[PDB]
């Protein structure tokens, strides 16, 4: 099963590579990521977290009525950010006990691959426009910590 890394290993801050999809291959990585960011507390997780320089990224949306579902999200991309930005209080499975607060674009449009392979592009707010930066920049080998200096 997939072991999250943590602060200290060189996987972190390597950045991650394009995906050419692969559907079989995405199945099974979603699942294992899943499992991951479930276990944990987490809601959601970056490939590199777990020692695989791709990029891809789950995000959580699990809900009272549907139960636990979780988007995931081959090659995002951002291509707008909103001027409005907000601090929200992060913290981050590969950085034991440390939190802080990160102020990020409230809102922000994403291109991606889904579950399926359907290209994809949505636009984001609140929690999910957090989770989905914060996961980026995990592919672009920085972590939130990096903010405060
Ligand atoms: C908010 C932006 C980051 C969220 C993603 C992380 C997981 C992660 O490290 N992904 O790279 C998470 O679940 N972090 C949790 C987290 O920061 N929480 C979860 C609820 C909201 C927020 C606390 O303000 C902790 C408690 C495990
Ligand atoms: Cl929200
Ligand atoms: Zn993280």
């Amino acid at each position: 099963s997939l072991k999250i890394k943590t602060i200290g290993d060189r996987c972190l801050r390597q950045k991650s590579e394009e995906v050419e999809f692969d559907k079989k291959e995405m199945s099974e990585l979603y699942d294992q990521m899943c499992e991951a960011m479930w276990a944990s507390d987490g809601i959601g997780l970056a490939a590199p977290q777990v020692g695989i320089n791709k990029r891809v990224i789950v995000v959580d949306e699990t809900t009272e009525e549907h139960g636990k579902y979780a988007h995931l999200m081959v090659n995002p991309k951002i291509t707008w950010k909103s001027e409005e930005k907000v601090l929200f209080d992060e913290g981050c499975l590969s950085v034991p006990d440390q939190n802080g607060e990160v102020l990020r674009p409230k809102s922000i449009k994403v291109t991606f691959q889904n579950k399926d392979g359907k290209y994809k592009k949505w636009k984001l707010d609140g929690l999910a426009a957090r989770v989905v930066q914060h996961e980026i920049d995990h592919l672009e080998g920085i972590l939130f910590v990096d903010y405060f200096n």
